[PDB]
């Protein structure tokens, strides 16, 4: 048996059936011999095949495994992988290194100190010190990713490795069952129940993390018990609670005082599954305010140390949160009042308003549909008029880093293949990840692309203005035709330039059998 | 409130009432108006500081915190952080940095690059931006060492930050309880439990981390529910377990088929805080024979990840064994027959065998005597003749860094002055931390320091023979007087040449109100 | 040939035949089979192994080869390499790795992550991915550490790489000769000649690596030919020029303000082999006052790019010296008047003064003595008091870790043994690295170590008052008997409590054979 026979045989028995990869010289070795039952997704950039596995992996709930190319592979892929950090997402990264005797003279494809090139981003980096380690280097690879809380993981591996003899004892490997659904004791689990039974004004907030476990419903059940309004963590990465539930309250603040005065009158605010918080606009104050207790459960230490106040436990949210909504009492308190209907805003027949392209994708779309936003300007307005009821039918780049949900969109769309996936992008961000469209096509993978085209970097816009700066230059991106992009990597190029064009276009990609791209004349502010 | 103030507050609302240091020109600034609640312990070298502080840390079960000087202080200590990182003990490291207007020019004392210094062996190593980020800093520090799994944490200060005012938000970081005591999910419990019921001839195999969490109670009722032998795993830092237990299997061998050959028959081996395993003897074959099946119960991702063989559970090691000692049924077979008294070695009025000197602390030392261990040559022999009835009863450096023993058990004394401590180092270990002499004696710590004077490093000349490696300089110490070390830092100096010699002498050191240093002359191999 | 046959040649053939360590079980597949035509020096701790190297490498102005065991021993070693980074210390550091096939499940004794761990203090670290790359990995270590600027690397071996069949092509290493004796091009050399022929009053500063580079001589024909006054930059690792040469103006002062206002009026001021600058003291104020331009050669971009202010030229410190010294023209300017004779200080028959020791070794040392400094109240003085005629007679940690002094002087004395090496060392520094005294008995390396006990760590003292620093704990270290730690290494133990004593004491350590030990009881200010 080889390396390569027996590292297969690990993949495959550790549930891994996919390669998501961009070749190069030292991965041939590894990539020869492809078996049958295995596939491999092509990318045209380390940045789009990262991007594709990450939506993969959020969308499926289990390891993705990528195949990059040396320094300049990793590299071309580090941007993808800091959204991987914050996001929670499994993903194997593996690297072709040069042969074991040419890595000392450094000869090209070298990856120098190749460990250390993907830190700080990933939970673990390694390059084996003999070819017979490498399946057990893969094994812990597979199990760092996979462990609460989950990441990126990088291996590299010199190309000479693969056809050498594998240890016979790497068998043990094959079947390894590595658990973290674990969950706070009987006794400390009791007090915490009896401090929520006992809340007089509680208060919700739910971040990616619950998504991730699937542990949406159990938030349900225990919010309803509860009778307490949910928010979504600020800068959130994925959708955690039906959007249209009576106690859904929307997205917060990304302000400390904002969010502080929301949650004055709330005796205790638990926070599942979310940092303690992604703020971004600078608006300080009190992070909480007298009489509000906080209590967060969340599967990182990094989170339960870093968060400025309140209790933490460290455990696995599907554990927690199924437990907690077992345990806690029925309040006889009165559900909280399901939020209005938006407001239905101003619209001509000319360039749109981007609160009517998201009525109509509302109206038009499936109820299971999936959507990915990477329309900077117009996050807020997209949770308000979205109406998502399923699990998985949100993603947002976790890191703010753009060049995620053009392929991430691709990568969630193989994964669900009976949900129609939406990708709601800026013309400013389709650009980052733009040759990941091929891909769509090449394995005729039907994701919908709307391109919101305001020919400029809008949220930089609004935020140069809250900053008063001036005279700042790059903030504009006239003269791309994004109908000629789509078509020149083979898909499907539709436009929509009023509410009537949009509303055929939409209804056409629903019904397309392959990837359609909507180019959106929309409103400059 | 000055970030001095504010620091204070955190320690003590966070349970710290202890420094051990080695002051510097950068650390005056926090050192200074030293609270009246606080203790501050000298060591003259930084490896003496850290290895105190491990001694304190592991026997308390709580955070200990230290303070040392720039880079020339942190790197002194890296060996001694090298055993902490293995050991996962709680150590809350930090250094001072120069003003932050002299940081650019790179003046003297200045740590250049500071938070990589410590890596890799440290789970968290950060220096703050600003004065008034330094609390939170120190707040995450403090959770990232007491969350499972623990270890070392490093914190870089600039000396004029001390000084500087307080955010008063901070107040929120004073009484944060984060909390990691956690525990499988009752359906995966329930199924390892059936699996435990159902096993014919179960195993079970113990590391530190059982010691660590008290936890050794709740493994006694389950070998005993389970009717099981019970080993420690190999390269020991702690004692899980009462050594003349029925069930006490002792010390397991550091191979791999010796492990695999022993644990051949045992359809069921639950390992309980121990990595799977610390071989350091390479003797090749399997890692498990057919029929054994191995389940891993550890407080370390790593742990689980690097395992070649087995599944495993990542969980808090006192909640683990609470649950599985509880929940275990009462198995009708028959319990283990306690292990045979020891062969007493040949004996002449010469030279000691070691044998023999621990033959005579098994009956002359208290029987909550702690014991520590760095005379490397004699490790098997002093696991079978010591009787160790309860836990914080063992401590042997973890990563294997010579050093440990001698400053650890000043911390150990420290922390459990109602119990003996009595450290048994070689003559070559005895050297590598030798000023942590000093301590014991300026703050009268009694901690017994028994010297084994063989005049050689003994576990290096068996190595060599292993390996057959002959013509290897540098194994012989000769030319060093104990007696002479022990009253240049001020410590009572007793000789033991024969078996009357130690007997009196312990019993002296015994009843001794400081620091005794008993100088034995053993055997030769 | 093996590994090991092929890197002892290597190691000979680039002029290496000593060998500082401390054995381990990872080191034994090197040490074995010991070249009769090399020489191991065992030191007990690896802060005194790297201290030894470290004077013997800066004194013979070659590289010095260490080995230690895994990461505790290059941990142990730390902040002595902290010191040789800042010295430019040509230090090959190497240390045993585990087998191969036992790193992955990290068995005792592992080095994990083994390049990062010595960072960020090292030029270059690293661990080759095969045994064949071994000898090409030390050829890189030896080029790394002897190319300017000088510094320490690191090379990380497991341990069954020397056994193996080395390449045959690895004979192109033997013989490698790699050169950075270079100096600044001729056109740009006649500009800065130009530039000082025309100086008014031309100001010379001087650092370590003038004394490194034997460019003593050359730097005197320099002063003399401008006819300028030469001080020795703050901080001073070593002595660059004679103190009593009419030129000398003596030790910088370590601030901001001082040194500018001390180099006003000085319209050209021409830096070599020093950083810009090492200050200490935070006395803020100009970098230069108006009419002062300073030029810097340095042999270390780092010290080029850091620099505050004034031009710099990268080149080796000997060839731009001796370039500068030949080009200059005789200035018909008056050569600057020699410092005035120190003030004889009040002295009764009680403890001495350290003016008193300082003028007593001065008027009894030899002409060509070598001094160590670890004595941090005093420099001061001692710069003022000892005539320092030759190139390599001074010697003070250049990073400030304590610690260096004493193993250093056994280095120093081992690479000069026709030099009579006298290190004075404070009563606290003497603990850091105190184990070192027992490789100058076992050698016979007759140093000098003269101990000035105040019963106080002196400098931070002081350094509390010009901070105002009030209940500071754990500055007094009282209670510590130096004869007899120096008899408990087999060292002579003599003390002086008066002149008379210290007169004779020094008499009687001057003729002795071996190393001799003198206690000073000083003044406590
Ligand atoms: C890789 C990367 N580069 C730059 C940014 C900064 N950035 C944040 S939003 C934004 C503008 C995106 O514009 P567009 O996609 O047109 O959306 P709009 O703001 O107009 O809705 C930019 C450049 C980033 N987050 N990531
Ligand atoms: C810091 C460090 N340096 C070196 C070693 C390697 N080492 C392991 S055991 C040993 C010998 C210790 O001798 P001693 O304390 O006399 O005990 P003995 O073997 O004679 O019982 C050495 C040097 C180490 N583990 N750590
Ligand atoms: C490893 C290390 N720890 C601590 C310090 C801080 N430090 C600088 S000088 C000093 C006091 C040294 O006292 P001693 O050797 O008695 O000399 P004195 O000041 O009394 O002359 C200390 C601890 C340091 N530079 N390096
Ligand atoms: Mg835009
Ligand atoms: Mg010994
Ligand atoms: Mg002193």
């Amino acid at each position: 048996a080889s390396v390569h026979g027996t590292t297969y045989e690990l993949l495959r028995r550790q549930g891994i059936d996919t390669v998501f990869g961009n070749p190069g010289s030292n991965e041939l070795p590894f990539l020869k011999d492809f078996p049958e039952d295995f596939r491999y997704i092509l990318a045209l950039q380390e940045a789009c095949v990262v991007g594709i596995a990450d939506g993969y992996a959020q969308a499926s709930r289990k390891p993705a495994f990528i195949n990059l190319h040396s320094a300049a592979g990793t590299g071309n892929a580090m941007g993808a992988l800091s959204n991987a950090r914050t996001s929670h997402s499994p993903l194997i990264v593996t690297a072709g290194q040069q042969t074991r005797a040419m890595i000392g003279v450094e000869a090209g494809e070298t990856n120098v100190d190749a460990a250390n090139l993907p830190r700080p981003l990933v939970k673990w980096s390694y390059e084996p010190a003999s070819a017979a380690e490498v399946p057990h280097a893969m094994s812990r690879a597979i199990h760092m990713a996979s462990m609460a809380p989950q990441g990126p993981v990088y291996l590299s591996v010199p190309y000479d490795d693969w056809d050498k003899d594998a240890d016979p004892q790497s068998h043990h490997l094959f079947d390894r069952h590595v658990s973290s659904s674990v969950r706070l004791n009987d006794q400390d689990l009791d007090i915490l129940v009896k401090a929520l039974n006992s809340a007089s004004n509680p208060a919700i907030v739910l971040g990616p993390d619950v998504d991730a476990a699937n542990a949406n419903a159990d938030c349900v059940m225990l919010a309803e018990r509860l009778k307490a309004p949910v928010w979504v963590a600020p800068s959130a990465p994925r959708c955690p609670f039906p959007t249209r539930h009576p106690c859904f309250r929307g997205l917060m603040p990304a302000g400390i005082a904002a969010i502080s005065q929301l949650l004055e009158g709330h005796d205790v605010v638990l926070v599942i599954g979310a940092p303690v918080f992604r703020y971004h606009q600078y608006d300080p104050g009190q992070y909480l305010k007298p009489g509000t207790r906080l209590i967060s459960v969340t599967c990182d230490p990094l989170e339960a140390a870093r968060a400025p106040m309140g209790d933490a436990i460290v455990a696995d949210i599907g554990a927690m949160a199924s437990a907690l909504a077992n345990l806690v009492e029925e309040s006889s308190r009165q559900l909280p009042t399901a939020a209005p209907e938006p407001a239905k805003v101003d619209q001509d027949a000319g360039r749109l308003h981007p609160e009517t392209v998201f009525d109509t994708l509302n109206d038009m779309a499936p109820e299971n549909a999936i959507y990915l936003n990477e329309s900077t300007s117009t996050t807020a307005q997209m949770w308000q008029r979205l109406n998502m009821r399923n699990p998985g039918s949100y993603y947002f780049c976790a890191a703010g880093g753009l060049g995620f949900a053009l392929p991430a969109a691709i990568g969630v769309q193989l994964a669900e293949p009976e949900r129609q996936v939406i990708a709601v992008i800026g013309d400013g961000s389709a650009n980052y990840s733009i040759s990941a469209l091929w891909t769509a096509a090449q394995y005729n993978i039907p994701t919908i692309f709307v391109i919101m085209n305001n020919g400029t970097y809008g949220m930089l816009r609004w935020f140069a203005g809250v900053l008063e700066a001036e005279n700042v230059p790059g903030l504009d991106v006239p003269g791309i035709d994004f109908r000629a992009l789509a078509k020149g990597y083979g898909v499907q190029a539709l436009k929509a330039d009023n509410l009537e064009q949009l509303k055929g276009s939409l209804q056409e990609a629903l019904s397309a059998k392959g990837p359609v791209l909507i180019e959106v004349s929309t409103v400059s502010p």
